[PDB]
C-alpha cells in the first residue's frame, strides 16, 4: 500500500498545476491506485480527466507521460511530463453511407461543428446520439468516425460513416429475335435472347454485337449495375471493336443514372465522374467527349450543392463559423461549378457575421479573410452577377478592419 505525497506537472501552460491535480482526484495523501490514475489521466466516464480537460479544448495531440517515485517508506510522488501541442479546429465534417437516410438527419445530431475548437467528447457524444436514433449498426458506429489530422493547417476533418439496418437454333437467330424484342421495348425478353446468343460460343460473328446490346438492353431496362458489368465485359473481351469507346461512355451513363439526389451518399456520383473522365482521357477525340464533359459538370455541380446546402443549414442555425468554412470549402473544392461564386459570397457573409459576435482580438483575422475572398472573386469570376452584393460586403469588412 502506497500513499500520495506530491504531484507535479511539467510542460503545462494552459492549465495551472492545481487544476490538473484536482482533475487527477488524488489528495495528499490518499491511497495510490493505478486504475484510478489511468482513468483520471487518460479518460474517465465523466470527461473530467486531465486528458479530456485539454482535448475538449482543441489540444488533440495532448500527451501526458507519468513517472512514479517512491520517496521513502510509504510515500509516493507522481510526476507528469506534459506535451500540449497546437490548438486544433474541426475542418470538414462529412457524412457517408446514408443510402436511405437524408444527410441533414445525421448532421443535425452532431456536436462536432466545422470551424469550432476540436473536442474529443464532442465526437464521443455525437456517436452516442447517432446510436440512439437506432437507424444504424451500433458496432460500426462505435468504430468511426474516420479522422484526418492536418497538422500544418491545425484542422481535424471528420467523416461519419453510417451503416443502415433493415426458341432458337443458331446464334444469328437468337440475336435477331433479341433485336426484335429490343426495338419493341421488351427489354426483359431481349435480355434473355441476347444471353442465348452465347450458348453458341462467344467468338462467332454475332458475339460482339450481342454483348454490346445485352448491356444496352439492361440499361434500357433500368438495370444499370448489370448493364455496367456487361459494358465492362465488352470492353475487356472485344478490345479492338470500334465501339469500345462508345461502351465506355455508356458504362459511365449507367453510373450517371445511378447517381442519387444530393441528400444521399454520393458514391455512384463519384464513380460516374471517374468513368466519364476515363472515357475522355483514353479517347479525347471521340464524338461524345463534349457530352461527357457536360455530364461531369452536372455531377460536380451536385457534389458542390450537397456541401453548399450543408453551409446553408449551419447558417440557418446561426452557426456562422461552420457556414463560413463550409462555404469556402465549396469554392476550394468546386471552383469550376455554378455554386463557386455563390459560396464565396456566402463565406464572406458568414465570416462577417461571425466576426460581429466574436472577441475583438480575433475579429481582424475574420474580416481579413472576407477581404481576401473578395480579391479572389474579382480574379476568378471577373464578371460574376454577385459582384455588387460582394462589393457591399467587401466594404463593411474593410471599414471595420481598419478600426
Amino acid at each position: 500500500s502506497y500513499y500520495i505525497r506530491n504531484i507535479e506537472w511539467e510542460g503545462n501552460t494552459v492549465f495551472p498545476d492545481e487544476a490538473l491535480t484536482e482533475a487527477l482526484g488524488f489528495k495528499k495523501g490518499d491511497p495510490f491506485n493505478r486504475k484510478k490514475l489511468e482513468e483520471n489521466l487518460y479518460g474517465n466516464k465523466r470527461s473530467t480527466d486531465v486528458s479530456s480537460l485539454y482535448m475538449n479544448r482543441g489540444y488533440m495531440l495532448f500527451r501526458a507521460e507519468p513517472t512514479i517515485r517512491v520517496v521513502g517508506g510509504d510515500s509516493l510522488d507522481l510526476h507528469f511530463d506534459v506535451y500540449e501541442g497546437d490548438v486544433f479546429e474541426f475542418g470538414t465534417i462529412n457524412i457517408v453511407g446514408n443510402q436511405k437516410t437524408k444527410e441533414h438527419v445525421i448532421r443535425r445530431e452532431l456536436y462536432t461543428i466545422p470551424g469550432q475548437t476540436f473536442s474529443r467528447d464532442a465526437i464521443q457524444e455525437s456517436i452516442r446520439r447517432l446510436a440512439q436514433l437506432n437507424y444504424f449498426n451500433q458496432e460500426a458506429l462505435a468504430a468511426g468516425p474516420e479522422v484526418q489530422i492536418n497538422p500544418e493547417k491545425k484542422t481535424v476533418d471528420l467523416t461519419y460513416k453510417v451503416e443502415e439496418v433493415g426458341r432458337h437454333s443458331s446464334p444469328q437467330e437468337a440475336f435477331e429475335r433479341a433485336m426484335e424484342f429490343y426495338n419493341q421495348g421488351k427489354y426483359d425478353r431481349a435480355i434473355e435472347y441476347f444471353k442465348a446468343v452465347f450458348t453458341y460460343g462467344r467468338t462467332h460473328e454475332w458475339a460482339a454485337d450481342a454483348q454490346f446490346y445485352l448491356a444496352r438492353a439492361y440499361y434500357q431496362n433500368k438495370e444499370y449495375l448489370l448493364a455496367a458489368s456487361e459494358y465492362e465485359r465488352f470492353i475487356q473481351i472485344y478490345q479492338i471493336d470500334p465501339r469500345v469507346p462508345q461502351a465506355e461512355y455508356e458504362r459511365a451513363m449507367c453510373y450517371y443514372k445511378l447517381s442519387p439526389p444530393y441528400e444521399l451518399d454520393q458514391t455512384d456520383t463519384r464513380k460516374a465522374i471517374e468513368a466519364f473522365q476515363l472515357f475522355i482521357d483514353r479517347y479525347p477525340n471521340h464524338e461524345l467527349v463534349d457530352d461527357a464533359t457536360q455530364k461531369i459538370r452536372e455531377l460536380r455541380a451536385k457534389l458542390a450543392r450537397k456541401q453548399y446546402e450543408a453551409a446553408r443549414l449551419y447558417e440557418r442555425r446561426e452557426l456562422y463559423e461552420a457556414a463560413a468554412v463550409t462555404y469556402e470549402a465549396v469554392f476550394d473544392a468546386y471552383p469550376d461549378t455554378p455554386w463557386a461564386d455563390d459560396a464565396l459570397v456566402g463565406a464572406m457573409r458568414a465570416y462577417i457575421a461571425y466576426a460581429e459576435q466574436s472577441v475583438r482580438a480575433r475579429q481582424p483575422e475574420r474580416y481579413r479573410r472576407a477581404v481576401e475572398l473578395y480579391e479572389r472573386l474579382l480574379q476568378i469570376f471577373p464578371d460574376s452577377p454577385l459582384l455588387r452584393t460582394a462589393e457591399e460586403l467587401y466594404t463593411r469588412a474593410r471599414q471595420r478592419l481598419t478600426e
